[PDB]
């Protein structure tokens, strides 16, 4: 009935890791409802501008997003509520069960992401932060994409600038890197190597350079290879991400379309 959320209708029962803003709490609302609690660290969020834009990222409604359910402004620290997934993030999900993954598995996990971002795209709406780390996985298997749009809101000069440790290099395209041109475009990029991540079971991408290295060989047209598991329309698929023109790239909805050719013929 309203998007403000009421804290003593929440119960804090399990500490579910960190996040860029901080303590994650598993718990309870209004004692039935399963929850994942944000509580955001102070001087990790820029909370006036997330307050301001909640409403719009509130409003964003799919099965294979993981749903803001809301927020506990009235008080310090402040908390996001959202859609607790029982089997974590996707990138541990993948290392845990590594060879107990099947190709048929691993498509469908490429086709949930998929569909999430192909609803985001046409929403015009950015998720800046796309990787297998901020993908969720429920009870069922299903995998579901986190923290969309967040990205606009951290405190941290080591994640903001392209030029920090913390800034998601490996997942950019080069016109994000060099001129900061964020678009569905860099999000088609960084889907590319996600798909990369689920079909190489969790690796981390250019394992062997280092940020900057990669950096440099990407703009030098360096792509990754294809997984051992992917097949070569897998690895068509994800390859056409990488386009260096973000024009050539494909949309979401080609991405989708071209996942269910594959699922089809197999
Ligand atoms: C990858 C490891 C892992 O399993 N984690 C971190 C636990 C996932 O737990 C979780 C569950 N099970 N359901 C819903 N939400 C979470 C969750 C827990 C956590 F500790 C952190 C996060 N992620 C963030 O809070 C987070 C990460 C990155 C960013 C970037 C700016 C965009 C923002 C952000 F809020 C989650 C989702
Ligand atoms: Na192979």
């Amino acid at each position: 009935g309203s998007w403000e959320i009421d804290p003593k209708d929440l119960t804090f029962l399990k500490e579910l890791g960190t996040g860029q803003f901080g303590v994650v709490k598993y718990g309870k609302w209004r004692g039935q409802y399963d929850v994942a609690i944000k509580m955001i660290k102070e001087g990790s969020m820029s909370e006036d501008e997330f307050i301001e834009e909640a409403k719009v990222m509130m409003n964003l409604s799919h099965e294979k997003l993981v749903q803001l359910y809301g927020v506990c402004t009235k008080q310090r620290p402040i908390f996001i509520i959202t859609e607790y997934m029982a089997n974590g993030c996707l990138l541990n999900y993948l290392r845990e069960m590594r060879h107990r993954f099947q190709t048929q598995q691993l498509l469908e996990m490429c086709k949930d992401v998929c569909e999430a971002m192909e609803y985001l795209e046409s929403k015009q709406f950015l998720h800046r932060d796309l990787a297998a780390r901020n993908c969720l996985v429920n009870d069922q298997g299903v995998v579901k994409v986190s923290d969309f749009g967040l990205s606009r809101y951290v405190l941290d000069d080591e994640y903001t600038s392209s030029v920090g440790s913390k800034f998601p290099v490996r997942w950019s395209p080069p016109e994000v890197l060099m001129y900061s041109k964020f678009s569905s475009k860099s999000d088609i990029w960084a889907f590319g190597v996600l798909m990369w991540e689920i079909y190489s079971l969790g690796k981390m991408p250019y394992e062997r350079f280092t940020n900057s290295e990669t950096a440099e060989h990407i703009a030098q047209g360096l792509r990754l290879y294809r997984p051992h598991l992917a097949s070569e329309k897998v690895y068509t698929i994800m390859y056409s991400c990488w386009h260096e023109k973000a024009d050539e790239r494909p949309t979401f909805k080609i991405l989708l379309s071209n996942i269910l050719d594959v699922m089809d013929e197999e």
